[PDB]
């Protein structure tokens, strides 16, 4: 009460924070929430805003909602190279089973020929609930470098099935 249950496993055995992706514009969107039981199964199928087929980024966030503080790492990747189809399709398949004990593994599964890659991410809770509103601190004011990442997102919100995703890596510098 007060409002402050970001973490809570004590009668919640179960996917321990919230956890899915960082979302457009220094967001944290849950892919699978509090309340489903280890060993879970559930599947959400998503797309991108643009270049569909051809980079998801799989930096799954493991934190609260909506002020993205919530950067409890969950991960880093990208699942890059789907042939060319940019732009909506919607069609890559995103599934994430949880085992018993404790590990994503989460397949995003691509509906191009089934180009997937399953991780095997850890999800080992442990933390507070300003873990993430002390990263309001130190990061709630950091999500301003990613409101230049909200650039490259093209500034939106929500991203029902949309959810921008390319990487960044030029050789000029």
């Amino acid at each position: 009460s007060i409002e402050g249950r970001v973490k809570d496993v004590l009668l919640l055995d179960v996917t321990p924070l919230s956890l899915g992706i960082e979302t457009m514009g220094g967001v944290m969107t849950t892919l699978i929430a509090k309340n489903t039981t280890i060993p879970t199964k559930h599947s959400q199928v998503f797309s991108t805003a643009e270049d569909n087929q051809s980079a998801v980024t799989i930096h799954v966030l493991q934190g609260e909602r909506k002020r993205a503080a919530d950067n409890k790492s969950l991960g880093q990747f990208n699942l890059d190279g789907i042939n060319p189809a940019p732009r909506g399709m919607p069609q890559i398949e995103v599934t994430f089973d949880i085992d018993a004990d404790g590990i994503l593994h989460v397949s995003a599964k691509d509906k191009n020929s089934g180009k997937e890659q399953k991780i095997t991410i850890k999800a080992s809770s442990g933390l507070n609930e300003d873990e993430i509103q002390k990263m309001v601190r130190d990061a709630e004011a950091n999500a301003e470098a990613d409101r230049k990442f909200e650039e490259l997102v093209q500034t939106r919100n929500q991203g029902d099935h949309l959810l921008h995703s390319t990487r960044k890596q030029v050789e000029e510098a």
